[PDB]
């Protein structure tokens, strides 16, 4: 024939096509569609508004009983190019879809001689999951992908895999492994989805689990918290007579308190549970918030000495004692002279007992001090060793 | 017939058909747009703009009276599937509309011999409506969604229920309860609205009821506020004479303070009226203020011994009597020296008497720093007892 | 006639109609379309772009002398629907967009038997205007909408309202005035512009008046002011000698600092003029500043007791009798031992000579001190007053 | 004739007309685009990423030789409308182009009997310029329009003026005057570009001269450095033995160090050149450096009264005599008591001679803190007029 | 011929064209397409996301066999401008995209008698590639663009360069070179992908090769830090004594780590490592550590002081020896009076001895500050070099 075989047989094909007819010669034949999914990258996990936005390589495989020609007739052409918006397409669609993210447009589909239309096109979905934070920043999300029919019941429209299930399962080809998700992997399952006496439609839900690396978050948030904790442990050093322990406690509590606040506004939270992380930082707190508190008690206990109290004997005895030990530690006017100079006598016995007395309140608030600082550097060490076992566990088991 | 039915069906049906025609025989009667809505997610509420962005999966059907055929003409075809652009479809709008949601096209409808053609398609819209934040974090909100005929009057288009009101009412089968907001209920309620003499137009309002869910705001606004209000509690042990106890007072004010502009910066506010939580946070500054305030009144009664002036009787007695019973508390040359010697007499007088003055300042303010701690405390906890009782009621009432 | 009437009609009549033909049959006549808008809502107000947002209702009504019938040919059909995409349709735009808002397509139009076409179709409007923000909060802001004919001259398209300028004027049904801004009116005005010799362009402005509500500034602004300035009242409390005086005002003026840097960074301004409130907040600073002054000027006073120094008698009088009436305020070796005795004497005597000057110093601080901080006070008082006195003009007048 | 004579001109015009064909009846003969620009608004100058958005209203006219009639023989129609979307319109376009603005399409231009088309359309323009901000906040920018055909070379598309060069350079009819930004003119310019051996295409470039209005940023930048700078100076006034100094100082120095991080990050940048602004900032920042040292050596000096050292010779005279003048400032018993009140005159001796050094040490401190202050004053003073001259060369050359 | 030469050769080859085939006359012979890539400008870099944005003057040119003819026919004409919408366009795509870039459209593309069309189009695309940032800021960024035919395998299109390699690898002529990034090169690379048995695909890789500039980064982050040290390091200079000393270190610290959570929230960061600058960081907040832990032990060694503990001999050798060294530094009556005086004796050898204690504990306390102060400064001199070394290596090498 004069005219090009390609040219010829699309005229033979697409001169009498009704693009909006179901491709089957028998209405009661459904028409299935076997689709495959591609994970390329995790644009975007939403914790806060439970929204997941990834990229697919979505393709998708369908007979059409009207775009048959015998290649022979055709000078032996068996795969033809034909456009998209020429031909029936399945309207397949995502059911957690919330927005419509914007895609490259793919104008052409491959078919064969005996019918078979392959249509790949890559997809912005923008799809609602449950994005539980709860082991945040060691969480594991399980998003679900429904593909389905909207309109088609299954007795038009019927969906399959293109592939087996396993290599769905441990497709990592081309994902972006760089990102602060990891694909672990795409589950499909096939479900046949009702709510009418009769309308039963074809769903495939594919599982994209996908695991946070904590190792950014981890840094960004025990750096701070462990050098603030240092900072506290240095603290205990500066004598509680100098009064800029009390500033100085105060003023690490204020940065704690201001470090927290920027963290809360800065990392995911969930209306539906707190992270466990949080108690963590609570923890921390309520540490930093002891260590306060003993200052005060220390610093009170010194101030004691302007109470003009002499230490009582069981404080003196405990302290002193058995704590110090667990811690390893004319004659008329001469007599005049003499009344008066014995007056200077009592008044200089009195400053001097005085001093005394502060010097017992500050012995014991000393040896206090360094009873309270050991209790509290080894509950800190407590605590930082059993985070760092959880931290082990959630490494290697 | 050589052709396939469902190519021959639609010709017969398509070959004639006008899209820009009202599907009626006789232009008097009506045309009857059953619609039905289910609510998927509450995306976004925008308290500050008054904006309310949902995404619902809104289906319609009516009647076209062209698109009518006998099946047994047809292969006993009872039930067709045409592209929704080459049809008649309703301008069927929500009036609350301040912005175009991009939701994916549907690009078919289902269509019955008898005529009744079904429309299925998800909408993200954009609504505005009054986001009252009066009981913020335990706020209600009460959003209407109107789907009205733009264009066409009530004598052209009519609106009504596809289901029963009930059923629409409680209808929760596929929202995301996993969010903020959690859906009460969708009551739907028919009107004949108009504004012109006869321009009568057919509405179907949708109250889409949400409820917040308050713990997570609950959390990150209360325990920075206890925890602060802790704090200042603790401050008080430190002893007036440190001075490091106005430092503390100071610096933990300014915290809250941070804290408080942080908050507000952060949570949602309405022009119209705040948040009623917005005078918790009030009280506590002003809690705050009358702790500063008696550490000051402290600090200046101590220092009072600089002045000194002896305390007064009256002072004396309220103080050490009253309120600590209710706290449960060479002759020539000798003459010479022996003048002098009473001149050093008159000094160390003087000096022993200033610091006894202090003493008695001392004691005295050392008292009423017990007991006005001992009542803000009380008021303190009083407050915390009535805001829990506040919250149990709206826990359980 | 066999045929519907509605399907007759509309084949009789856009089977010969031209789209891009404007309907008149004598090109000298123009077409007259009448206009009508509706504000729905204020979306958003960019007084730092100068770009305003809105929601308005528009519809427009014109004559087709193409698109005319006579009813009793067409079963007395005397108002029909068409789509919009298959007739003219005037290129009615408004000069002071700057964007294109997206908004919802209406399909189809109302058309009459007379030739009457109406077209009901919302629009968000970005337009630039003049945001003049030298009374914010309490500013009321004219931004107008030019609506003309972006190519036609008047010669072929003008432009005329619908109903009366008074009841568009007054126009307030379906505005959401639960938001930031209050509509006062819409005002029409009906103007020829023109540039060139005979391009004379038909244009009508519509005036949208929006006032604010200060309710939601005011207090987020002054809230912060007043008690940081009572804070600063109660800091005069504190007695010089304790030094925490200083550190309290310094901290208080930080934190001042703060919270303008805050307000400045989250309240609108313009390039072309800064807002009246700032006026408000540099005379709270310097009020701050001057309570700073005075302390250290107080405190300097009081430390001239280190410069050994005795009080002049003209500050003497002054302070403590003008001022403080107006605040209502072997005999060689007994010689030695005489002569030595006496050396004790000239010490003694040098010491309690420097208390009693830092004595005088410190009473003169004190008087200095209370008269400073009434006057202060009663300057912050007539301050807050004169502010009140604005605020109650602003509101009543 | 029956017909109207607009539809019969637009039926004799549009019947034959090719849309894809340039409107030539010679190919060799080139069509000339006449354009012009009229800016009307500065949307946003992104200096960080070197992005220009600008809304102007463009407009081209063109010879269209095929769209040309007699108007005697069309009711001597001289002027007529059709759709863009009908006829042939050039690919003009801006190389400058980063993205694509939203702009209003407008769906007819003006043709007259002769052949020329008018098209009027505004564009939204997201270009991308040199946006050099050395001169901030008084910079003046030159940001480029080159619009040129895409595709066709000089041999088919040329460009040309619409009004003369001068008329455009000083077109600011519609300019929007009250943004940050002012237009000093739109200088146009054109050039015959080409990078291949034939391939001259035409380009007429608009230099956009844009100049910045600095009264918001000078104010908002300035203001908070003087106030910071005056209190800076009032500090000085503070004794160096209250140690309230010290304090003051570094708390003023951290106020302004947050000040200054959040300018920079609240300024603009570019990455290749910072401003001159940044300068001042340093300079200030050196300033208050400078304070903080100068108080810490006279606190250091004051202090050595705690080494026990009497003051140099040298630098007595040095600082109380020519700096101070240039600041225009039984006989065995009576033995031993003796002996032993001799011990007590030693003692005393001892102590009163302490006392005395530190006097000497607090004298010279006092005097070097007056001078110092004189100096750093006097220095502050030389900057601030400095400034002010700049400010003036810039306000008044 | 009378028809325009132009008009009868568009209705020559368009009459009989057919959009959707590919234009081979021969099907086994595949379409070459020979593509050119021109950056113009870096627009984004989202090191958090892994999305690279760029604008590029992307140009592709292919054979058309359908569109042939002989210019001898048609006025000699040989090249014609045919719009794109009307032929057969090849859908080559970016493998990398991961959004839909907006770019204007170009309507019309050259044809020439010998059938090459040629398509010149900007394109904004979004893509996804590895940003490491592990040298940051002086981080060199690969980023590759894969054009590849999306559908059509390598039998059908097949893709190669319009230029030669060397002048595609050294085209910078339209590059915006003001920006953040520099570019380095286009390397184009070859490459027929597959995945199945058969379907191999043909791909060209162009490697943008970006490099930032460091130097606004580089001072943004220095100058701070600096500033911080030389302040640490005048702080040393104040006397331990003042007490004001450890105040000064707690403030800087906190204002360090303030502006160090200010860098982070603002610098760019990836979940798959950390960039080495962290460190620096770190090394800083170390140094200003160890400081403020040098200035507590020198507090607490002048405070021992309040420990009446005499010096130890050897601490004192090591001190004021070796270290000073190094650096460089009636008779019964008479008796009762004389008895008592010596009581007088005994309480003032007390507290002269007590005084003496201090002063040996300050001077030790001094010498050691000495010391560790400079070898602190020296410890900072070393790592400033070293820092500075790697600065120059950077720079030089
Ligand atoms: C428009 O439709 C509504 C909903 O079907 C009609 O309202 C119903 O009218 C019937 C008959 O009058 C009543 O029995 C129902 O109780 C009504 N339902 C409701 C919810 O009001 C309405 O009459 C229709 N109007 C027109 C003009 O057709
Ligand atoms: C364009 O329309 C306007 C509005 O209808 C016309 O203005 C009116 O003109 C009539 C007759 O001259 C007056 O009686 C009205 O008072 C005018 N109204 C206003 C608001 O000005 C205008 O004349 C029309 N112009 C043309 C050329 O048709």
């Amino acid at each position: 024939t004069t005219r090009p075989a390609l040219l010829r047989l699309s005229d033979y094909l697409l001169t009498n096509y009704r693009k909006g007819v179901r491709p089957v010669r028998d209405w009661r034949k459904p028409t299935t569609v076997s689709i495959d999914v591609i994970v390329y990258a995790i644009l975007n996990v939403d914790e806060k508004n439970q929204v997941l936005t990834t990229y697919i390589w979505y393709r998708q495989y369908w007979t059409d009983e009207f775009l048959q020609w015998n290649p022979e007739d055709f000078d032996n052409i068996t795969k033809l190019s034909i456009p998209t918006d020429s031909i029936w397409v399945p309207d397949i669609l995502i059911n957690e879809f919330v927005d419509v993210g914007k895609s490259p447009n793919i104008p052409y589909v491959y078919i064969r001689h005996q019918g078979e239309v392959q249509n790949y096109k890559p997809l912005q979905v923008v799809t609602a999951c449950s994005l539980d934070i709860y082991n945040f920043p060691f969480d594991v999300q399980n998003c679900s992908l429904t593909f389905t029919s909207w309109l088609h019941t299954i007795q038009d429209i019927n969906i399959s895999l293109w592939r087996l299930p396993e290599k769905v399962k441990s497709d990592r080809s081309v994902f972006m492994n760089q990102g602060e998700w990891e694909l672990l992997g795409v589950l499909p399952y096939f479900r046949e989805f009702s709510m009418e006496s009769s309308n039963y439609y074809a769903e495939m839900k594919f599982y994209v689990v996908i695991r946070r690396r904590p190792l950014f978050y981890v840094v960004s948030l025990l750096l701070p918290s462990i050098f603030l904790m240092v900072m506290d442990i240095v603290g205990f050093y500066l004598p509680p007579n100098s009064g800029e322990r009390v500033s100085f406690k105060i003023t690490l509590l204020l940065g704690y308190s201001v470090f927290l606040i920027i963290v809360s506004d800065t990392l995911p939270a969930t209306a539906i549970g707190t992270p466990l992380i949080g108690v963590y930082f609570v923890v921390c707190m309520a540490l930093l918030v002891i260590s306060l508190a003993e200052t005060i008690f220390i610093v009170r206990l010194v101030h004691k000495q302007d109470l003009q109290q002499p230490v009582p004997a069981w404080l003196r005895h405990l302290v002193l004692e058995r704590i110090a030990w667990l811690l390893c530690l004319a004659s008329l006017a001469v007599c005049g002279l003499l009344q008066e100079l014995s007056s200077i006598r009592q008044f200089l016995e009195k400053r001097d007992e005085i001093r005394e007395v502060a010097r017992d309140w500050l012995r014991v608030g000393s040896v206090l001090d360094k009873l309270l600082f050991h209790i509290y550097l080894l509950a800190v060490l407590a605590y930082s060793i059993t985070l760092v076992m959880l931290w082990s566990i959630w490494q290697y088991a």
